[PDB]
DNA sequence: CAGTACT
DNA sequence: GGCAGTACTG
């Protein structure tokens, strides 16, 4: 990522959706497949194939069909609604990025879920709660959601397709992603899932010169890399994250926090030029 | 875990 | 020698 025949179909299969260099390799090696058309082809046939890669094959022309600006507005107002009638006032729906950064086509549809400033506070991390099943369910029974990647209490990752319009419009299915966060971490996550990508690691690089670590979930102030090694030491996690869970900073982690209320309040902490969404494409 | 995904 | 950071799958 740094750097960034068997070699050429690897690069060929990691187009697909839950297909990355290692399965990539055991499709040709084991399968002789080099291409995305033999895999479309022969996919049914190979039993050892995840469900969430049997959902990135069938519904491959699908994800690769771009969104125009227009149905994302669409698909914003739609679960704006939903989130409306099924969670109530407590919450809100916003949707986040390319789309947000106003380009004219995204390639998928980037949900935050959260619960409002004025609703009432929980004595339990939100996601505990259950509220993104019931959510997610609640689009299931409406056939706006049709297919899922993955789902966790965090995070939804799946297929939504648009109820047809009235001469009626069929509409695509489309990547969506639901992330449910916590309240105080709105900001945060706003600027994580906006990006873009490369937006985000020059802030976090920013962010770990100046002695912070930046995350969906808030700004940390930690201080020398020895401090934050030691930190680390205690409640980081090998393959996982700096330590939350369920959204939530642990307690040694959460003292640190800097709070937030905007975007904005993060360039300023971090010495860095407020940039609008759709300046945000370094 | 190791793979894969996401911004 | 470490790098941006974190979620779900099996
Ligand atoms: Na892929």
């Amino acid at each position: 990522k740094y750097k960034v025949p068997k070699l050429k179909a690897i690069q060929e299969l990691t187009q697909v959706h839950g297909f990355g260099p290692r399965a990539a390799a055991a499709l040709f090696d084991r399968e002789g497949i080099f291409t995305v058309d033999e895999l479309l082809q022969k996919a049914d046939s190979i039993p050892s194939l995840t469900d969430q890669q049997r959902v990135g094959i069938k519904y491959f022309y699908d994800i690769n069909e771009k969104i125009p600006m227009q149905e994302s507005v669409l698909h914003e107002n739609y679960l704006r609604e939903k989130c409306m009638e099924v969670l109530g006032k407590d919450f809100s729906i916003l949707i986040c990025g390319s789309y947000r950064r106003r380009h004219p086509f995204s390639g998928d549809v980037d949900a935050i879920l959260s619960r409002t400033l004025d609703a009432p506070p929980l004595s339990e991390p939100v996601a505990a709660t259950g509220v993104l099943g019931h959510f997610v369910e609640f689009l299931e029974s409406l056939k706006y959601l049709e297919a899922t990647m993955a789902q966790g209490p965090l995070k939804y990752m799946g297929m939504g397709r648009l109820p047809p319009r009235i001469n009626t419009k069929v509409y695509k299915a489309r990547r969506v992603d639901i992330r449910l966060i916590e309240t105080k971490s709105v900001p945060t996550a706003m600027l994580t899932f906006t990006g873009s990508k490369n937006f985000n690691v020059i802030m976090r690089q920013a962010a770990i010169s100046k002695g912070y670590l930046l995350n969906e979930y808030g700004l940390f102030k930690l201080g020398t890399p020895e401090e934050a090694r030691a930190l680390y030491e205690r409640i980081g996690i090998r393959g996982k994250n700096a330590g939350e869970e369920l959204g939530v900073p642990k307690d040694e982690l959460e003292d640190k926090r800097v709070e937030v209320r905007s975007e904005q309040d993060v360039f300023d902490v971090l010495g860095m030029p407020y940039a609008k969404p759709e300046n945000r494409d370094p």
